[PDB]
């Protein structure tokens, strides 16, 4: 968790421009979050640069979760392994507002981030997910209590992110 060049927005959520890969590589967290659907099929976004991080160890992994446990529920989570990029990847999964799930689903989505003490992760339900990335950071600040350190790798979207909490 040797984290660095951080912004402190509260107590407990810190941001910085960023790759979630190369602070993955940097830092070997206790903990890195993915940005998961439902079968933990990491397809692209950040779930495609983590898996590919791995060189695909993540998805073969996550096939064997699914066949023995089937899928997540949303706003659900799962511990694995964090291969080269953590100990643990905490796979969770926001709803995706473009297909009608519910945004009430992003608090629950958050609520995992608490069974951590520290975490590094990206914003949940930003992307291809369609949530508006500063109300997904609002709902970060109003639900995560344990230590968030959250990469967001567009600078434009991280000066905006800034701009509206600091
Ligand atoms: C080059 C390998 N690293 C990365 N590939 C991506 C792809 C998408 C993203 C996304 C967001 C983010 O900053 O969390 C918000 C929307 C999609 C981030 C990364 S880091």
């Amino acid at each position: 968790n040797s984290f660095s060049g951080y912004l402190k927005l509260t107590d407990n959520v810190y941001i910085k421009n960023a790759d979630i890969v190369e602070e993955a590589k940097k830092v070997k967290p206790t903990v890195v979050v993915n940005a998961a659907n439902v079968y933990l099929k990491h397809g692209g976004g950040v779930a495609g640069a983590l898996n590919k991080a791995t060189n695909n160890a993540m998805q073969v992994e996550s096939d064997d979760y699914i066949a023995t446990n089937g899928p997540l529920k949303v706003g659900g989570s799962c511990v694995l392994s964090g291969h080269n990029l953590a100990k643990h990847c905490l796979h969770v999964v926001g709803p995706n507002v473009n297909k009608g799930e519910d945004i009430q689903l992003l608090k629950s989505a958050y609520e995992n981030f608490n069974q951590h003490e520290v975490l590094l992760a990206p914003l949940l339900s930003a992307g291809i997910f369609g949530a508006d990335p500063i109300h997904s950071l609002r709902v970060c600040v109003d639900t995560v209590r344990t230590n968030v350190y959250l990469a967001v790798f567009d600078k434009n979207l991280y000066d905006k992110l800034v701009s509206s909490f600091l």
